[PDB]
C-alpha cells in the first residue's frame, strides 16, 4: 500500500508514534517519506545482506526474521514480512523498539540525513489531526 501523506500521519498517531521517545509525528512522516516513499512493500537490500523492510525501512540485520540473513538478530520477534502489510501496525511496533535503543531517530539513515534539523512540521501540515 501507498499511503497518502495525511493518511499515514494518522494511522501513525492513532497507533501512538506521535511524540514517541520526543520525537513529534512530522518526523515519522519525514522518516518514512524518505525511507519507503509511503509503500509499505519497499524493499531494499543492504551490503552486507540483510534486507530493510516496509515503510520505515526495518533492517533484518538486527529487528525481524528473513530466513536469509544469517547470523542476524530478530529483536522484534516478527518476520520480515509483517513489516510489508497494509496495516502499519507492526512497523510502528518494531520502530517503537527502534527508537528506544539509544539513538533515537539516527537510527534512520534517511531521517538523519534528511529530515533532522529541518522544517519536519511541513509533513504535517494542512492534515486533520
Ligand atoms: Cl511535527
Ligand atoms: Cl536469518
Ligand atoms: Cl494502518
Ligand atoms: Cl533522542
Ligand atoms: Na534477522
Amino acid at each position: 500500500k501507498v499511503f497518502g501523506r495525511c493518511e499515514l500521519a494518522a494511522a501513525m498517531k492513532r497507533h501512538g508514534l506521535d511524540n514517541y521517545r520526543g520525537y513529534s509525528l512530522g518526523n515519522w512522516v519525514c522518516a518514512a517519506k524518505f525511507e519507503s516513499n509511503f509503500n509499505t512493500q519497499a524493499t531494499n537490500r543492504n551490503t552486507d545482506g540483510s534486507t530493510d523492510y516496509g515503510i520505515l525501512q526495518i533492517n533484518s540485520r538486527w529487528w525481524c526474521n528473513d530466513g536469509r540473513t544469517p547470523g542476524s538478530r530478530n529483536l522484534c520477534n516478527i518476520p520480515c514480512s509483517a513489516l510489508l502489510s497494509s496495516d502499519i501496525t507492526a512497523s510502528v511496533n518494531c520502530a517503537k523498539k527502534i527508537v528506544s535503543d539509544g539513538n533515537g531517530m539516527n537510527a534512520w539513515v534517511a531521517w538523519r540525513n534528511r529530515c533532522k534539523g529541518t522544517d519536519v512540521q511541513a509533513w504535517i501540515r494542512g492534515c486533520r489531526l
